[PDB]
């Protein structure tokens, strides 16, 4: 679940 973690992150 990483993916929704790295949007913002990102």
């Amino acid at each position: 679940s990483r993916s929704e973690l790295i949007v913002h992150q990102r």
